[PDB]
């Protein structure tokens, strides 16, 4: 099945998922001098004070930190969004080297990694129904550069040894995702898709301008994860990013001047 290798990677996905060649695919290159400032855009509202993490999972493509989304707790609203979107999970995409790893690019710059905080539109009742809708998800994307450590990331880094291989999970309670945010909530936004199969065109993308800094040691520990299951030949979980896709005349809007 699909993955990130030479034989099953992004250039192959269209054979099982023909929407891969669709009109609103993600990620994209963000051309900062073509993105227009939109004074009608609102500040983003990120309300994570009551977020309740449950578990961390290696799904063979990345690791997901999962949240209890049974009540109205950790929500994203404002910005370009109508209504309220509930946090379900976050995950990352990263490289084999510090020069690559992000999915979105900024004037063709690749960051070392990219964090995706995934939220579903509460008007559709659950995530499975939301992904069938053009406004079903809002994904908050945050770039990572290598420099100073991110203290709020370390709890995640430290549990990775316990989920090395595909299908392993571990309890992961009381993790506060506020510790992964940069200082500024300035953003770009555009309509797009999931960046992994099934590539559904259901996402309002909100990409923060300000990267977070993580240490070399932190990202090195991401690169010790495995795509394979326990008892299978080791293949390091690196370069789990889809490259930029055609913009197809979509407009990217900026919240800032
Ligand atoms: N990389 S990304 O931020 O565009 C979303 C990555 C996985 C998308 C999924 B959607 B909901 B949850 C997870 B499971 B289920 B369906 B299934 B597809 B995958
Ligand atoms: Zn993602």
């Amino acid at each position: 099945h699909w993955g990130y290798g030479k034989h099953n990677g992004p250039e192959h996905w269209h054979k099982d998922f023909p929407i891969a060649k669709g009109e609103r695919q993600s990620p994209v290159d963000i051309d900062t001098h073509t993105a227009k400032y939109d004074p009608s855009l609102k500040p983003l509202s990120v309300s994570y004070d009551q977020a309740t993490s449950l578990r961390i999972l290696n799904n063979g493509h990345a690791f997901n930190v999962e949240f209890d989304d049974s009540q109205d707790k950790a929500v994203l609203k404002g910005g370009p969004l109508d209504g309220t979107y509930r946090l379900i999970q976050f995950h990352f995409h990263w490289g084999s080297l510090d020069g690559q790893g992000s999915e979105h690019t900024v004037d063709k710059k690749k960051y070392a990694a990219e964090l995706h905080l995934v939220h579903w539109n509460t008007k559709y009742g659950d995530f499975g129904k939301a992904v069938q809708q053009p406004d079903g998800l809002a994904v908050l994307g945050i770039f990572l550069k290598v420099g100073s450590a991110k203290p709020g990331l370390q709890k995640v880094v430290d549990v990775l040894d316990s989920i090395k291989t595909k299908g392993k999970s571990a309890d992961f309670t009381n993790f506060d995702p506020r510790g992964l945010l940069p200082e500024s909530l300035d953003y770009w936004t555009y309509p797009g898709s999931l960046t992994t199969p099934p590539l559904l065109e259901c996402v309002t993308w909100i990409v923060l301008k300000e990267p977070i800094s993580v240490s070399s040691e932190q990202v090195l520990k991401f690169r010790k994860l495995n795509f394979n299951g326990e008892g299978e030949p080791e293949e390091l979980m690196v370069d789990n990013w889809r490259p930029a896709q055609p913009l197809k005349n979509r407009q990217i809007k900026a919240s800032f001047k």
